[PDB]
Formats: structure tokens, C-alpha cells, sequence
């Protein structure tokens, strides 16, 4: 009967106050966010510099504890060089009345693509950053899991320009598909948003930006050229159907006119991941395959998860207190 765990000390980070085990030790404020806070810290056991997540409130709702949950069971399950992983778990807890929050530890990422984008890389930044990602979606798609929310902001690098892939209106980024929902979508759609991040990292101009979704699709069909009936039929909503055949049909493309400092290769990749139809479009899998990374590609590097991620109660409703019962569970039979 303790007020915490023997071995957590009490410290206040950026305004507000922290209870962290023993082996974690200066932490340094590193941002806020929409569903907690994140610190970085030094395992003073091997000496490397960590990221410790504090999650805010997240017993407030069930929303929250689900989301708390999903993220925990994520991280816990995901087994890849270049999607962030998880290095320990744990709560200053004691009990079931005590539980009030937890923290993941990570490995420490120095940046993210939305913090240097815009300086126009070389060509070989492009092939060794755009390669990382590719491998990672692979992973997480062959897991099962598809992002919907990839983004230079998702995309951590260090200094060395290793990759790692996170998660936590702006849609410049979204499928087509996702945007106007006038197809069903696959995993693909990460895809996509590849293939926009990859745009970017050419020109160091954001490719559809739009202030609504019709003035984006405008822009997105501006570079895709208006698709041909093989492509308006698998359309199941039918005014855009209608909207589609009435347009002026303006044909694709040229990429090697659109991006004239990109190589063929890289317009070609470009042309692959930039296809309107979800069936045509690269998968991961395919994408690693392209010419554009023979300097760098690895087949060994280019795993698959050996189990596809099993969240049962993805789909379950239970109370609030239920579900900090799962998240406290997991917790304690975590292991390193
Ligand atoms: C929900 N979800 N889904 C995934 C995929 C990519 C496997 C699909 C990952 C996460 N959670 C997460 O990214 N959490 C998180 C992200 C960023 C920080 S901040 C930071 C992290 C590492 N180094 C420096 C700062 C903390 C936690």
C-alpha cells in the first residue's frame, strides 16, 4: 500500500509533473500533443537516449482507453527496423485505483520530414528515405494494419537519416478514394501518400493542397489526368461518376514534364504511386521492386510480421474500467 512503486521518483517536465522509474534519468521536455506529452530521457543501464510518453487522462472515456490500448497493442506487436517500436511499458501504479495513466518508452528520434522538408533532397536522399518508408509500410501492411495518415509529420529521422514510421482540415496527403469515398479502399491508399511526401522531397512544394475536397480533386486530376471509363466504372458513387464524365477530358501526363529535375525512374515510380485506381496502384511490395532503389535495395531488409496483428477487441464495448483492466494487464506482462 504505497503511493507509487518503489523505484519511481517524482519530477516536474514542462509544467507539469512526472513519475518515472529509477533507470530513466534527465528528462527534457520534447512536445505536447493531442493525447499526451513526450519527454526524452537516458536509460542509464545501456546509456542511450530514450523518448518517454505520458498519456493524458486516458481512463477519461472509453474512446481514450481504447485509444491507449490500440497504441499500446500496436507498438507491442510491430517488429520492423523502420517502424517505431516499443522498449518498455509501465505506470507508477500500484493498483487498480491508482491507475491513472502510463508511459511508452521508444527509441529517441532526433527529427521528422515535416521539420527539414522543402530542401530540395538529391535524388539519393530521396531513393534512401522513400525505401525506409516503403519497407515499413510492407511490414505493417503484411501485419494487417494499414495508416490512413501517412505524412511527413509521421516519418521520424535521426541524424543519420534512418527512418522510422508514427502515428498520433489538411488532407493534402489522402487518397482520392479516402477523401471523396467513390471507391472502397485498400492498403494501398499509404501508397498515395508515399508518392505525394515523394513529390514534395523532388520540388520542395507541397503537391495538392485545395481548400475543399472538390478545388483538391481539381488539382489531384490536374496531375493524374481525368481517368478513362476503365477507371469510371469502378466508381460506386454515381454523381461523381457524372461529375468525372462531364469534365473536360483532359489526358495524363507527362511526369517527365511535370517533375523535369526527376530522373525517368523516379517520374516512373511517381507515375505508379500517383494511379487514380486502387487496383493498379503499387503495392508496398511492388514498390520495393522498382529500379528507382537498386543502390540501396536489400531483399533481406524487405520482412514481412510473422503474425498479422490481432486486436480482438478492436471491435468490443466495454466500460471505461474494463478496458483500464486490459491496458493494466498488459502492462505488467510486458517484457524486454
Ligand atoms: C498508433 N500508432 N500506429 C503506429 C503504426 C505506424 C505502427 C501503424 C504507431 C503508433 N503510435 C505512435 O506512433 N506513438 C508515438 C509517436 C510519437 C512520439 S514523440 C517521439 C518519439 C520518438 N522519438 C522522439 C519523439 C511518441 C509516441
Amino acid at each position: 500500500s504505497l503511493i507509487r512503486k518503489k523505484g519511481f521518483y517524482k519530477q516536474d517536465v514542462n509544467k507539469t509533473a512526472w513519475e518515472l522509474p529509477k533507470t530513466y534519468v534527465s528528462p527534457t521536455h520534447v512536445g505536447s500533443g493531442a493525447y499526451g506529452s513526450v519527454c526524452s530521457a537516458i536509460d542509464k543501464r545501456s546509456g542511450e537516449k530514450v523518448a518517454i510518453k505520458k498519456l493524458s487522462r486516458p481512463f477519461q472515456s472509453e474512446i481514450f482507453a481504447k485509444r491507449a490500448y490500440r497504441e499500446l497493442l500496436l507498438l507491442k506487436h510491430m517488429q520492423h527496423e523502420n517502424v517505431i517500436g516499443l522498449l518498455d511499458v509501465f505506470t507508477p501504479a500500484s493498483s487498480l485505483r491508482n491507475f491513472y495513466d502510463f508511459y511508452l518508452v521508444m527509441p529517441f528520434m532526433q527529427t521528422d520530414l515535416q521539420k527539414i522538408m522543402g530542401m530540395e533532397f538529391s535524388e539519393e536522399k530521396i531513393q534512401y528515405l522513400v525505401y525506409q518508408m516503403l519497407k515499413g509500410l510492407k511490414y505493417i501492411h503484411s501485419a494487417g494494419v494499414v495508416h490512413r495518415d501517412l505524412k511527413p509529420g509521421n516519418l521520424a529521422v535521426n541524424e543519420d537519416c534512418e527512418l522510422k514510421i508514427l502515428d498520433f482540415v489538411t488532407r493534402w496527403y489522402r487518397a482520392p478514394e479516402v477523401i471523396l469515398s467513390w471507391m472502397h479502399y485498400n492498403q494501398t491508399v499509404d501508397i498515395w501518400s508515399v508518392g505525394c511526401i515523394m513529390a514534395e522531397m523532388l520540388t520542395g512544394k507541397t503537391l495538392f493542397k485545395g481548400k475543399d475536397y472538390l478545388d483538391q480533386l481539381t488539382q489531384i486530376l490536374k496531375v493524374t489526368g481525368v481517368p478513362g471509363t476503365e477507371f469510371v466504372q469502378k466508381l460506386n458513387d454515381k454523381a461523381a461518376k457524372s461529375y468525372i464524365q462531364s469534365l473536360p477530358q483532359t489526358p495524363r501526363k507527362d511526369f517527365t514534364q511535370l517533375f523535369p529535375r526527376a530522373s525517368p525512374q523516379a517520374a516512373d515510380l511517381l507515375e505508379k504511386m500517383l494511379e487514380l485506381d486502387v487496383d493498379k496502384r503499387l503495392t508496398a511490395a511492388q514498390a520495393l521492386t522498382h529500379p528507382f532503389f537498386e543502390p540501396f535495395r536489400d531483399p533481406e531488409e524487405e520482412t514481412e510480421a510473422q503474425q498479422p496483428f490481432d486486436d480482438s477487441l478492436e471491435h468490443e464495448k466495454l466500460t471505461v474500467d474494463e478496458w483500464k483492466q486490459h491496458i493494466y494487464k498488459e502492462i505488467v506482462n510486458f517484457s524486454p
